[PDB]
């Protein structure tokens, strides 16, 4: 019926051999610290990890983290996927470095190390995804909008799985980076500190008096006076009395915040896989910094 996808881990890799990839794009984002005027490779690798697993459909277990389909073209071309072929040609490097990792392995772990190095919460990570072939890969059309409403993303989180609050943990993930006209027709940060890791999004989407406007590219943004943006999705959260408190709730504990987010990132990119009770418990690993790197 609805696809199996059973983790199969690297053929005789162990921790040790995935502290060392994760430890290479660590270094790796520390010495390329000047793109995107300095905001770094982080917040790219994060959107790259929540792209390559958000096509997963909880219907037919079809799309998903598991196949590494971000490689194929279809997938890759995906006008959603604008700007994303940044975040890939920063792995490719380290691919040629460790040719055994899968690459939906290393293309989630990335996320996880960005998010790690610019000093979130641990998250949870596991091996084992295997690349599926060419045709596997899913028709464009399965990531977001962002020019709609609360129910919209409500609905849309819900082919994920996602209920109120992984969908406004994982959406504070905007605290870091920010959108550009040339990917996406939206322009402009979310908050100050794009490249460390805090509720600045809740803060912000809270305390700043946001005006509507539209864009050069004739798309409507949430503009504040600080210079920040809130799309139409993010601005949603207010609107819908459900979201709201939990936005509350995250402005208020930076904590709490971290851990629902930790909890639900790792879902989001473990969606769609069926792990055998004899794999290995998910790896926690070190940062750079704790290991004296
Ligand atoms: C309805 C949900 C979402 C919508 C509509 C949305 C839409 C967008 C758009 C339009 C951009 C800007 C692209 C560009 O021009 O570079 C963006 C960037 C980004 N997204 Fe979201 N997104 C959503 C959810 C998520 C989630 C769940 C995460 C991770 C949990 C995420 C992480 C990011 C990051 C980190 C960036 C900044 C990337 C950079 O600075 O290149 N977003 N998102």
């Amino acid at each position: 019926t609805p696809l199996v996808h059973v983790a199969s881990v690297e053929k005789g890799r162990s921790y040790e051999d995935f502290q060392k990839v994760y430890n290479a794009i660590a270094l790796k984002l520390r010495e390329d610290d000047e793109y995107d005027n300095y905001i770094g490779y982080g917040p790219v690798l994060v959107r790259l990890a929540w792209h390559i697993s958000g096509t997963w459909d909880k219907h037919d277990n079809t799309g998903g983290s598991y196949g590494g389909t971000y490689r194929f073209k279809k997938e890759f071309n995906d006008p959603s996927n604008a700007g994303l072929q940044n975040g890939f040609k920063f792995l490719e490097p380290i691919h040629k470095e460790f040719p055994w990792i899968s690459s939906g392995d290393l293309f989630s772990l990335g996320g996880v190390t960005a998010v790690q190095e610019m000093q979130g919460p641990k998250i949870p990570w596991r091996c084992g995804r295997v690349d599926t072939p060419e045709d596997t890969t899913p028709d464009n059309g399965r990531l977001p909008d962002a020019d709609k409403d609360a129910g919209y993303v409500r609905t849309f989180f819900q082919r994920l799985n996602m209920n109120d609050r992984e969908v406004v943990a994982l959406m504070g993930a905007h605290a870091l980076g920010k959108t550009h006209l040339k990917n996406s027709g939206y322009e402009g940060p979310w908050g100050a500190a794009n490249n460390v890791f805090t509720n600045e999004f809740y803060l912000n989407l809270l305390n700043e008096d946001w005006k509507l406007e539209k864009n050069d590219a004739n798309n409507e943004q949430w503009d504040s006076k600080s210079g920040y943006i809130m799309l139409p999705t993010d601005y949603s959260l207010i609107q819908d009395p459900k979201y709201l408190s939990i936005v509350k709730e995250y402005a208020n504990d930076q904590d709490k915040f971290f851990k629902d987010f930790s909890k639900a990132f790792e879902k989001l990119l473990e969606n769609g896989i069926t792990f055998p009770k004899d794999a290995p418990s998910p790896f926690i690993f070190k940062t750079l910094e704790e290991q004296g790197l």
